[PDB]
């Protein structure tokens, strides 16, 4: 018994060119992200969401250089921060019945 209240599909993504980041801090910003992912390799752009209260809902996105055989940040960071809440990187890598080549 690991989790009781969670969706029974293999992983989180909603994207094929964009990296999902969750567990984000309450005072987080694109600047805190661009600097954490500076270590994780080529970053193309960042994304911060903002609720009716102006909050990133504890999640974000980052655009990255087709890094599909595991995103390096899932290994580099995954459990680190500066305000209180450790960054959690999430991904899937598949929207195809089979590879091309």
């Amino acid at each position: 018994g690991s989790e009781f209240e969670l969706r029974r599909q293999q992983a989180l993504a909603e994207a094929d060119r964009t990296l999902f980041v969750g567990n984000l801090e309450t005072k987080v910003t694109e600047e805190l992200l661009f600097e954490l992912f500076h270590q994780a390799g080529p970053v193309i752009k960042v994304k911060i969401p903002k609720d009716k209260d102006g909050k990133p809902k504890q999640f974000a996105f980052v655009n990255f250089k087709h890094e599909v055989s595991v995103p390096y940040a899932m290994n580099l960071l995954n459990g680190i921060k500066l305000y209180g809440r450790p960054i959690k990187i999430q991904f899937r890598s598949g929207s195809s019945h089979a590879p091309q080549d």
